[PDB]
């Protein structure tokens, strides 16, 4: 499974160290939000799969010229021989007005990319499921007014270039917002049976229901050729309702366990990353500097299997 590296706290292991933990808890694939050197540098050579991510300040410059797009890809891509990269994901949850540059950057980068003979590298974003302005049940998947604007061209694009959507997946978030509105076995992978039955389709846990919402909202847009990778999901070991490593190791340990099974619509092994690695104690005190499976100490928060 892939675990997301955030690196927002001043107080982690050297980026040498950290890939030994991957290597030895068994973590194949690597996200990163930005191209750290030390990271990228580290990496190498190791087989891990590396998911590079293009920060969303950067876009406008992506976006605006092809030439910006070339010395991206060779300093950040190329620079870099013996790393794995899977995707170049350009922006994270980019939100209002900004979503302007989105196709032109990843147009760009990605015709860097096959410039260079490196178009087995896919180019593709990272979406909220805050963009769903519906999402169970999973047939009347949509998303917002304010997405759909944005998401028709990025959807379609994806579709002619043969690359998937990544979507940040938390139950977790679904369900605190109104714990009243749902129970929270649902969201945890532990209800007893099917919770929403969508015509022919049970679903048992709020994480299936989101992912299938999502294959239909994209639908609607042109991306029915399109699939969903997972690029993050967790659930926090303190700071919050329901946040404790008991209900965490729960969620995520099971979210191990079920991705390669896929889906009540869509059966196959979902590509997903955990969020997060550690602890960030940079980030707003609470759930937040809470995502961790380990600590900065280098300790699991708890026990997990990859």
């Amino acid at each position: 499974i892939g675990v997301c590296y955030g690196m927002s706290a001043n107080n982690l292991p050297a980026a040498s160290t950290v890939v030994s933990m991957f290597k030895s808890n068994g973590i194949k694939s690597m996200r990163l939000y930005a191209p750290n050197q030390a990271a990228l540098q580290a990496v190498g050579g190791t087989g891990i799969n590396v998911v590079v991510g293009a920060p969303n300040d950067v876009l406008s410059n992506l976006a605006a010229s092809p030439a910006a797009a070339a010395s991206w890809v060779k300093s950040n891509i190329q620079a870099y021989p013996k790393v794995s990269f899977r995707y170049v994901c350009v922006g994270n949850e980019v939100a209002g007005g900004a979503t302007r540059n989105l196709v032109p950057a990843m147009k760009n980068v990605h015709g860097a990319l096959v410039a260079a003979g490196l178009g087995h590298i896919k180019v593709t974003t990272s979406v909220s499921q805050a963009i769903l302005g519906v999402f169970s049940p999973p047939s009347a998947g949509s998303f917002t007014g304010e997405a759909a604007a944005f998401m028709g061209p990025v959807v379609q694009f994806l579709a002619r270039t043969n690359a998937p959507l990544m979507a940040n997946i938390y139950p977790y978030l679904a369900w605190a917002y109104n714990p009243s509105a749902m129970d929270m076995g649902y969201a945890l992978f532990n209800a007893s049976g099917t919770v929403v039955r969508d015509g022919a389709y049970g679903y048992q846990n709020l994480f299936d229901t989101t992912v299938d919402a999502f294959y239909t909202a994209m639908g609607k847009h042109g991306g029915s050729s399109v699939k969903l990778v997972v690029s993050e999901s967790g659930w926090p070991s303190g700071g919050g309702t329901a946040a404790t490593p008991a209900n965490a190791r729960f969620y995520n340990q099971h979210l191990i366990n079920h991705v390669g099974r896929g889906t009540p619509r869509h059966p196959g092994a979902i590509e997903t990353y955990i969020f997060a690695m550690f602890n960030e104690n940079q980030k707003d005190s609470g759930v937040e500097q809470n995502w961790g499976l380990f600590y900065p100490n280098m300790q699991h928060v708890y026990p997990i299997n990859f």
